[PDB]
């Protein structure tokens, strides 16, 4: 039992610019603002709580090591990598393509450290040095497909880690479980034709991107059946999320028998997130993490690696993240101070529409060989 | 056609403290933050957009006039008023009772100007000087019951205005239509026994407060039937909101024949709000405002007054508010720059659960005489 | 008589980026920050204090009118104007030349409104509609020479106004008195060869720019003797500033007999400014303003226009500015709450080195004909 | 040899409130602001630069250990300690006495960790585990006298450390060299009657407090001659500071033969600080640190401990601090990006008034036995 933990100062230095989502724009009358929705303070506050709560005393700090070009090319095209070098070299950086994905000057260094944090943690868990870990990286990854940056994501951190586990560590089966509230379209794209990386995305239906994450997106060729989307309706809370875990996610992992589980651990499904409409509380995320860790213990000798994705509440994300860290360490030493305030708002009963959305995916489990 | 508009510099100076929601607390490890959820910048950004968009050129600025003790006592107890004087006198102000409602030093001055802005606009619309208007006040009002402050609200601005319209202007029937996403429990309380102020609250069920806003809360004594709650499920969007307007809210106003309609105009039902789970877009609020203004035109000679309640997206609230102002002026000169980004997320189809929640209230319309 | 006052919402929307002074730069390890030194909140806090103090009740609000190309060309080259049109188009804007002068996207609109606010106030004062006024503009002007932007300045607002007074209003003599703590090199450049605009700059010696503001910079040709620099040593306070006013500045104005005095009113000489080392307090600025307004009363029918330049203390600048406004209105209704705290730090005794610096300029007064 | 480095997350969580200096106050029209002058982000940016620069790779991280009551009582009265326990309990904390010294809720924990960080580093240096170090603590210490908090300081961190070195480690002579720009009145008070701790304060004359730091304040009784104030005039830069080091400070240390030198290392003498008027650059602080470390090498086996005091430029302080760290490690791997910009402003020539202020202290050196 040794739990790795990755933070790097530069994860807190990502320059998201002076816009809200897209850039500030005077003609549109979008006024500049200090904190973009994706500002790094949200994840830094999580890190600072890991330290200040004393959880750090039960963690093994792991240094991020910059992802090399070779590491990045296991998940992305050469053209994408060169375009990010170009944007990073600009004097104030710039948008990377989709209009909502700012990279600051020098920002490629941070993107390499973000992917490299995931790779390093993956290596050190796979060897058995560590039993598990949490890589609290930034920028996030799961929207970046093979040939582009998208949705705040420069490189697909979990796919860079999976590619390393496949090519360098020789694993035959890896699973990426993404519970960020937005569809993991990038991860889906990268491994679309590939049955050696099972890609699962539990998300709010059509939240982002606008036209993907349908249950009918199942991969292609030898990868057909090895991508599983679980779109849920807006307003889904702990009951829906836990029913999805029990009915779809955990059974899929059991069927697939991955040698490593990489969790795309976003907290933007939280009750207070501005960028989705879900109702998960810190206790929900706690139960999700407990279940997933215990699943890995039953199937891949506990080799599970958590890698930070999204989440946009600087107020509440830290407690959602701390709950997951506590499940890794087994030291449960701080309450969620919002628990009573949020527990009264609901999401705690499985609604028929939520149940039906989840049941749509159950017949696809039989195609996971 | 003259449209009043109230802003006051001090509305932007409300001191919400250094906490997120409750105060910062080191033992709980709730780290201080610059912007409380209810920080005044959100509403100031709305005001600045009204100015910068050029909408101000079509508005008649109306000065707020501080609410007197007599004005406040038409909605609140003497004890509540004295307690707010006490808190306001403290060197750094303080919480007002419920643990989430900070008032800064001197903050009673701002609370008086907030209620007084609503009163002044009400007076000047009622006389016919103005045909309608928008009072962009802060702090908000609708959670404050007769004997307390609650939920960011010091005085119940719309109830102070209604009380003025009743006692000073001699109106026999006033309606308060609250579409803030949180239950208008304070307004409900103040007029509970009183059929001369019809109180309507369209809100997310059990969002805040945790134990109120049920359809069974209908008033008492001669006021029985003159409070109408329309609790909606999390994830409700434009289709639900507009169906609620058409099936319940507008028919209630038509039945009641108010001499003045006061709209508790919050924008925390927006798609990007952290403090609720609804999916209304600026175009939704636009349609809601158009319908309500046109209703007043058919029943109380256009005497409608909008008074700002909540809303917590500094990014998006300004465009939701601008849409309402544009419906008042009839000058539609700026797009919502988030329209396409949010329109793909949904809420645009009336779901069965949403429809059923709304239909629960229809049989109560017959009791409005 | 009537005192004009210019503010525009867009003055508060200038996008100063994510750097401190220059841009953020990751290889230099210059971490992004929310508020650049020149962030518009400093001047907005001054405006909000003018409102909240009640001073606005004694002022005549004057709308800014965008400076036309013709207006701009009275102070600047066509090449500079065309370059500003070009940069204003960049999607996130960018630096204009010197590495410390960011213009946001569409930012030329704001630059035109800033220069235009100075012109419009000048027009109304010079025509006798108003007796005097204060144009609280942003971005500032005095570092922009004929053919460039520099030092946060896009156009030379006071020189645009002086050019208007000369060419449109037919004034033969105008004076620009700049008491921003940095040398008014732009103004000096524009009117270098021209005796019809007397340019005076009281500043900290070599603060910015690093190689200008020497007493030997006196103009050329017909303009020789019609530029006066008064470089003062670091640590100069009220005594030095008032001695400079009495010994050099006011005598220069009296000798010249301008038909209009334009004051480049920066507050970066204040005791708490990060961008200079001077010790002026709000009472200092009060006395400087009183002296200058009284001079104007005796030499040009009271025609004096104040135009905002720099100042970088969001804490203290508002009180320095308010003191000047109070001298214009004659209504002295709020104390400087920092008065006792700052008065104890000194600067209230004229030091020999300060006296000597001032006395260096006295022999140059005889060349003002 | 090994260089210790202390940071603690909670140093960055000090709640400085919503005022600028004193609290926000509505009747005074002192508008709330996000960042108080003393906001903890300034020192956190220094810490993050130590990390991001790679300097941390050459440092031995040292955990802060909370100062005990016994530790605190070596510098402070029991009454003061008990008062701090009392205030720490207030739900939002509050001012401690002087109207500019906010302690957040539970804030005594942070005050203990700040003093404790200084003690722990002192212990490890004095025992020979480490050769030297830097304790980047917050809140600061040097204004807190025996019986009070003052000037943002709860406990006198360097005096707690000196008291520990005396009583626990058995040192007979300790020196505290304070180059924070404000007079170290607290330190002066604590050791006033005591020749076993030589207290030296290099500061801007009468900057803060307003009535102390005169050269005539020399201690009393057996301590007479063992307090040395070096008040310098406003506008003093590198030349004055280095002349003071060479003529007074280093000779005083050599005369005294301390067994440990503790440096009260503030950076508020920097060229860009809002809270003083001095002109020191990062290269200035570099040279001051180099001189002092080399002095320690020749008089007390290199036993030197730096403890953070003030400094209020979030932009520039990090580079001033990093320069000191680089002198400790001997690894000079990042330039000061402001070097050329600031070097042009001056302070690099010793002015007569600066020289004279320094020379006033030289005759006092002979009384250090
Ligand atoms: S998390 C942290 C934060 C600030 C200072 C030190 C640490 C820390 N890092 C790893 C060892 C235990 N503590
Ligand atoms: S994930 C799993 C895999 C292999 C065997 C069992 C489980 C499991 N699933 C649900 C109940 C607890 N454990
Ligand atoms: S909304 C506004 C904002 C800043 C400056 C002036 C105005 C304004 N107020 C009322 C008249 C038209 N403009
Ligand atoms: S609110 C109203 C009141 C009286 C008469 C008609 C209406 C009305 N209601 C729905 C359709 C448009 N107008
Ligand atoms: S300065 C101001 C600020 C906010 C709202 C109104 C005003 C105002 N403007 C001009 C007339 C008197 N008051
Ligand atoms: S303009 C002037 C210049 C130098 C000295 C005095 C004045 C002056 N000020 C006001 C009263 C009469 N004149
Ligand atoms: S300074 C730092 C900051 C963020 C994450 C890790 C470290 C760090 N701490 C001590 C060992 C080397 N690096
Ligand atoms: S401690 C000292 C004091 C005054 C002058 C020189 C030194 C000194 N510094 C380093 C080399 C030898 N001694
Ligand atoms: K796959
Ligand atoms: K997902
Ligand atoms: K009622
Ligand atoms: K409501
Ligand atoms: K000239
Ligand atoms: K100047
Ligand atoms: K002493
Ligand atoms: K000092
Ligand atoms: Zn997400
Ligand atoms: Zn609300
Ligand atoms: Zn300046
Ligand atoms: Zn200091």
């Amino acid at each position: 039992h040794a739990i790795g933990y990755v933070w790097n100062t530069l994860y807190g230095w990502v320059d998201t610019g002076t816009g809200s989502l897209a850039a500030a724009n005077l003609t549109a009358r979008m006024q500049p603002i200090s904190h973009h929705l994706a500002h790094p303070d949200t994840k830094r506050r999580f890190h600072e709580l890991v330290c200040a709560s004393g959880q750090i005393e039960h963690l093994t700090p792991i240094a991020a090591v910059a992802a090399t070009d070779a590491d990045i090319l296991r998940a992305h095209s050469a053209a994408h990598l060169e375009n990010m070098k170009r944007v990073s070299n600009l004097p104030t950086g710039g948008d990377t393509g989709d209009g909502i994905t700012m990279m600051g000057n020098g920002g490629l260094e941070i993107a390499r450290l973000s992917a490299g944090g995931a790779v390093e943690l993956t290596r050190r868990v796979a060897t058995g040095e560590l039993s598990a870990g949490y890589a609290l990286v930034n920028p996030p990854g799961h929207h970046a497909p093979h040939n582009a940056a998208m949705g705040f994501c420069i490189f697909n951190n979990t796919s860079v880690a999976a590619g390393y586990a496949r090519a360098v560590l020789g694993m035959e089966r890896v699973a990426i479980l993404d519970w960020d509230v937005h569809h993991g379209n990038g991860t889906q794209d990268i491994w679309w034709n590939d049955p050696s990386v099972l890609t699962i995305s539990l998300h709010q239906h059509l939240c982002f991107p606008p036209d993907s994450g349908y249950s009918t997106e199942r991969g292609a060729g030898n990868g057909h059946g090895y991508n599983i989307n679980v779109p849920l309706p807006p307003g889904s809370g702990n009951a829906a999320y836990l029913h999805a875990m029990d009915q779809v996610v955990l059974p899929a992992l059991r069927a697939y028998r991955p040698q490593l589980i990489i969790v795309g651990s976003g907290f933007d499904a939280s009750m207070l997130d501005p960028l989705a409409r879900m109702m998960v509380t810190a206790d929900g995320f706690r139960q999700m993490a407990r279940r997933t860790i215990d699943c890995a213990a039953d199937i891949c000798d506990g080799r599970i690696v958590f890698v930070q994705e999204g989440g946009y509440s600087p107020h509440y994300l830290p407690f959602c993240g701390l709950a997951v860290i506590e499940e890794l360490t087994g030291v449960r030493s701080l309450p969620d101070p919002y628990h009573e305030f949020l527990a009264g708002m609901g999401g705690n009963t499985l609604l028929d529409a939520e149940r039906a959305a989840i049941e749509e995916i159950v017949p696809l489990l039989a195609d996971i060989r």
